[PDB]
């Protein structure tokens, strides 16, 4: 019994609630992909310099 | 184990950055066209002695 305990103490401490990581992976991959559009808008913002000559 | 850390940490030392690379390929692809109008308004200044004389 003692070591049961001591095995679920220690899982306690170190073990990781999935839910709440997969939510945030979610959340993390869609602002990846935001953050690819925006790189690509901020390097077109300076095309527009090259027409007026 | 110590194969696979041994190869992360060669690939630190090695690998680009590749997002920075393609905003450094548009840059440089703006500044070629804007350089190659200025070196055609370059080209047009000697007209005007022709014109002078």
């Amino acid at each position: 019994k003692l070591q049961d305990s001591l095995d679920a103490g220690v899982g306690n401490l170190v073990d990781a609630d999935l839910a709440k990581e997969s939510a945030k992976l979610q959340s993390l991959q869609t602002k990846q992909q935001l953050g690819v559009q925006a790189l690509s808008i901020a390097n077109s913002s300076s095309s527009a310099i090259l027409s007026l000559f």
